[PDB]
């Protein structure tokens, strides 16, 4: 009850969380025809994300619809390389190697190795993201990261801490994050509960700044902020 894997005509994204919300039915289970109202309602219902942040994210999502000026998106639209989808994902391979939409065990094994305790803090999240950037740059001859892709990468690490975890301590249990990625199901059984405080654009901004502040390069190699 409450969760179903995708079937052959369902579409999924490179986003572990939208995929999770489609699997649960917060978003349409076939991943299609997502409007601004469905986004607001789904992200508010499942996660207590506020309307303004839901609206901002929807605005970006709509840009990936191949129809111009679209009022909806489908989850597979989000997989279009170098619009929102970017290299040096935590759990997906770069498009250069293979499809950048589905979970990739090799890549996620790398990310997990930088999550060094049972509680993920801002330092571990920043560290895991950095090694993905450097690893893609040195292994992918087509490696790219746009100013928008960089902002998204930083915000994705901020998101799993603040939306799945405790945005005030800026910590999240590692098992919860691993479960979300590996199952695209919410880790309710491991203790996750929908937060009572809405998650805002300013919350995401605050955690994003913390991520950048936890980066200690002697000299930044390329697009790291
Ligand atoms: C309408 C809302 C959203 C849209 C349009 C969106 C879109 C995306 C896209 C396009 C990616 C792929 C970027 C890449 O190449 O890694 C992504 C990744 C991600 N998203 Fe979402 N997302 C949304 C909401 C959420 C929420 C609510 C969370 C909460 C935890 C979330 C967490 C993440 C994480 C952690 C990743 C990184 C995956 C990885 O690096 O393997 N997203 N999202
Ligand atoms: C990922 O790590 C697991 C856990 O040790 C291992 O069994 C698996 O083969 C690894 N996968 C890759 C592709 O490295
Ligand atoms: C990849 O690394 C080089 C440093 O060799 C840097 O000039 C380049 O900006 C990096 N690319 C990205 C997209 O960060
Ligand atoms: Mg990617």
């Amino acid at each position: 009850s409450g969760w179903q894997a995708p079937g052959p005509n369902d579409v999924r994204a490179p986003c572990p969380m939208l995929n999770t919300l489609a699997n649960h039915g917060f978003l349409p289970h076939d991943g299609k025809g997502i409007t601004v109202n469905k986004t607001i309602d789904a992200l508010g219902s499942a996660l207590n994300i506020d309307a303004n942040l839901s609206t901002l994210l929807f605005g970006f999502a709509a840009t990936t619809n191949p129809q111009p000026n679209a009022t909806f998106f489908d989850l597979d639209h989000l997989s279009r390389h170098n619009i929102l989808e970017h290299d040096a994902s935590l759990s997906r391979q770069d498009s250069y190697f293979g499809p950048a939409d589905v979970f990739n065990e090799a890549v996620f094994n790398q990310t997990k190795s930088f999550w060094t305790g049972d509680i993920i803090d801002v330092q571990m999240a920043a560290n895991a993201r950095i090694v993905r950037l450097l690893t893609s740059n040195l292994t992918n001859p087509e490696y790219s990261l746009s100013d928008l892709g960089s902002a998204f990468s930083i915000g994705e690490s901020a998101a799993y801490i603040g939306i799945l975890g405790d945005k005030k301590s800026a910590t999240v249990p590692k098992s919860w994050v691993e479960y979300l990625f590996e199952n695209e199901r919410l880790p309710y059984e491991l203790g996750f509960k929908r937060p009572n405080d809405p998650f805002t654009t300013d919350d995401l901004g605050d955690l994003s700044t913390q991520i950048i502040n936890a980066q200690h390069f002697p000299q930044s190699p390329g697009k790291v902020e």
